């Protein structure tokens, strides 16, 4: 599959794509304002996640620093980043179909669209100024807007038990972004594509 990745934001990002324990394709690339990075997915990817990172620095051997979305010191990630980030969230070919999501259970960062490039569903997309609006508890000094789970370690927010509600944080991600996880047991915003759909993950849509 093919990932279209797209910064229509005014700043610098460093994309990154990974399923945890493996990079997807070269894991991560600068995107100048702008610019756009086509990706290859392997058909059968299971819960893989691309996202933006800002305010990077990479030595010539490609390690450094992010103030968002770092994922251990790399550019090509490996695994999955430091929140907050905003998540675009992918399965492959499970069963036939494709699943698609954005989440902010890990934070939000950048604002950004995911939808697919081919017939048969819609995309899903939260642009709201999350980072503006951001609650006080929950902002990062690093930058970005964290999940009040990377806050304050309580089974409520991480739903460590599975048995968790809505609170006060999740509702403020919620209300900005609808059609995005706000918690992990939030009513699903999954979409359903065609197995073998292509994509585009647009950031700074709006």
């Amino acid at each position: 599959a093919t990932f279209e990745i797209v910064n229509r934001c005014s700043y610098t990002v460093w994309a990154a794509a990974s399923k945890g324990d493996a990079a997807l394709d070269a894991g991560g690339r600068q995107l100048n304002s702008g610019e756009s990075w086509t990706i290859n997915v392997e058909p059968g990817t299971n819960g893989g996640k691309i996202w933006a990172r800002t305010d990077c620095y990479f030595d010539d051997s490609g390690s450094g620093i992010c103030k968002t979305g770092d994922c251990g010191g790399l550019l090509r990630c490996k695994r999955f980043g430091r929140p907050p980030t905003t998540l675009a969230e992918f399965s492959l070919n499970q069963y036939g179909k494709d699943y698609i999501d954005i989440s902010n259970i890990k934070g939000f960062n950048v604002p950004m669209n995911f939808s697919p490039t081919t017939r048969g569903c819609r995309g899903v997309r939260c642009a709201a100024d999350i980072v503006g609006q951001c609650p006080a508890k929950l902002k990062a000094p690093g930058g970005g807007c964290n999940d009040a789970c990377t806050v304050f370690q309580t089974s409520e927010y991480c739903c460590t038990t599975g048995k968790c509600g809505p609170t006060e944080y999740s509702r403020f991600f919620k209300r900005l972004c609808p059609d995005a996880f706000s918690y992990v047991l939030d009513k699903p915003t999954t979409v359903t594509c065609p197995g073998s759909s292509n994509y585009r993950v647009t950031f700074c849509p709006t």
